[PDB]
């Protein structure tokens, strides 16, 4: 969505990541609705070990 703005069918697709901070894993109700995704993931961008 940062790249299009003046046109309304352009159509985009955002990802916004939350980094789980421990290896643990969260099912989904501690997660959605309970984090926050801040940190804005796209094409490229390397993850966690």
């Amino acid at each position: 969505s940062g790249d299009v703005n003046n046109d309304l069918s352009k159509g985009f697709v955002d990802l916004k990541v939350y980094r789980v901070p421990d290896l643990s894993r969260p099912s989904f109700n501690e997660v959605v609705g309970h984090k926050k995704f801040d940190e804005t993931a796209s094409k490229g961008d390397t993850f966690g070990p």
